[PDB]
RNA sequence: UUCCCGGGCCUUGUACACACCGCCCGUCACGCCAUGGGAGCGGGCUCUACCCGAAGUCGCCGGGAGCCUACGGGCAGGCG
């Protein structure tokens, strides 16, 4: 018996593979279904991600935001079927895997801390490019 | 003729004038009106210091990087 394989062959029905690599640091823009009612429909929730922790499927990540003055933070199921698809604003560089000293930096502290990253934006750009 | 009462004439003081059975002061009691002080309570204006900070002009960059060119250049974009 191999547990830990047996996991992962129940998971593997569920694995996603169409959503796009990112880094904590790194700006976001997550299309997530919601039910209104008896109605469903797109919502887009944009902000920089700050943490990943990673278990295979049970990979979750965490999204920050600030909205009309308040901040907000969402915590999304990497391979949750509501996630409709996943857009990179752009390509942010850290130092660290966990980004929770920006829940008490100002917006200019917070855009100094973290810079655009050059090297992978490039790789961004050098992909797409196979038109 | 000292004293009690009443009167006469002159003079003197007066805050009295239906005129000393005149006038008048202050506390206290009650009522009305406005007001000072007062543990505090609720507001308005204003000053100083620091924190965050839109638009925009201005200054610097414009690359490890986009667009235009008449390019020792410009626009977008970034920083202050
Ligand atoms: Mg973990
Ligand atoms: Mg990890
Ligand atoms: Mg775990
Ligand atoms: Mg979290
Ligand atoms: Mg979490
Ligand atoms: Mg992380
Ligand atoms: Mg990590
Ligand atoms: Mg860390
Ligand atoms: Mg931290
Ligand atoms: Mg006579
Ligand atoms: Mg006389
Ligand atoms: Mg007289
Ligand atoms: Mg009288
Ligand atoms: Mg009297
Ligand atoms: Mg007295
Ligand atoms: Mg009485
Ligand atoms: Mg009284
Ligand atoms: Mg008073
Ligand atoms: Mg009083
Ligand atoms: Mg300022
Ligand atoms: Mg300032």
């Amino acid at each position: 018996m191999n547990r830990g394989a047996l996991i992962k062959l129940v998971e593997s029905r569920y694995v996603r593979t169409d959503l796009p690599e990112f880094r904590p640091g790194d700006t976001v823009r997550v299309s997530y279904k919601v039910k209104e009612g008896n109605r469903t429909r797109i919502q887009d929730f944009e902000g920089i991600v700050i943490r990943i922790r990673r278990n295979g499927f049970n990979t979750t990540f965490t999204v920050r935001k600030v909205s009309y003055g308040v901040g907000v933070e969402r915590i999304f199921p990497l391979h949750s079927p509501l996630i409709q698809k996943i857009d990179i604003v752009q390509r942010g560089r850290a130092r660290r895997a966990k980004l929770y000293f920006i829940r008490n930096l100002s917006d200019r502290e917070i855009r100094r801390k973290l810079r655009a990253d050059r090297k992978r934006i490039d790789q961004d750009r050098a992909a797409e490019r196979a038109a």
